[PDB]
């Protein structure tokens, strides 16, 4: 379903161009601008293992997820991916382990060599 579409049609947003991170824009945002590295970004997300066996949403906690973009505080795929988004945009990310938690994984939530999928909504951003 969503994951497969992304494999087929997603844009490669890696620097190395290794298809480790593919993206589809599902809902177009507003503004002419994305956040700059170091901006504080506010997102909602729904995340799962590509095989659907563990799931997670910021909506489960009724709290936006906040981080400083491109500052290495989260998995690489997020730093790279959210930086491509506009305010109000929803995007689908499909993420090979090298841009997530690699072979070590992070048990018990994430196993070795797991592909991740996220729907992310970029609610807002500010250059703090
Ligand atoms: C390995 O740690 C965790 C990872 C995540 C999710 C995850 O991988 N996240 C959370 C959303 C931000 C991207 C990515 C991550 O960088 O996690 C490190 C965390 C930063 N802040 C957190 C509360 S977890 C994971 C995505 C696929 C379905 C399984 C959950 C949520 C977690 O708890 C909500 C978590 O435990 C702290």
């Amino acid at each position: 379903g969503a994951p497969a579409t992304v494999t087929e049609q997603g844009e490669d947003i890696t620097s190395k161009k290794d298809r480790g991170v593919l993206k589809i824009v599902k809902r177009v945002g507003n503004g002419e601008e994305t956040p700059m590295i170091g901006d504080k970004v506010y997102v909602h997300y729904k995340g799962k293992l590509s095989n659907g066996k563990k799931f997670d949403s910021s909506h489960d906690r009724n709290e936006p997820f906040v981080f400083s973009l491109g500052k290495g505080q989260v998995i690489k795929a997020w730093d790279i991916g959210v930086a491509t988004m506009k305010k109000g945009e929803i995007a689908h990310l499909l993420i090979k382990p090298e841009y997530a938690y690699g072979s070590a994984g992070s048990l018990p939530k994430i196993p070795s060599n797991a592909t991740l999928f996220f729907e992310i909504e970029l609610l807002d951003f500010k250059g703090e």
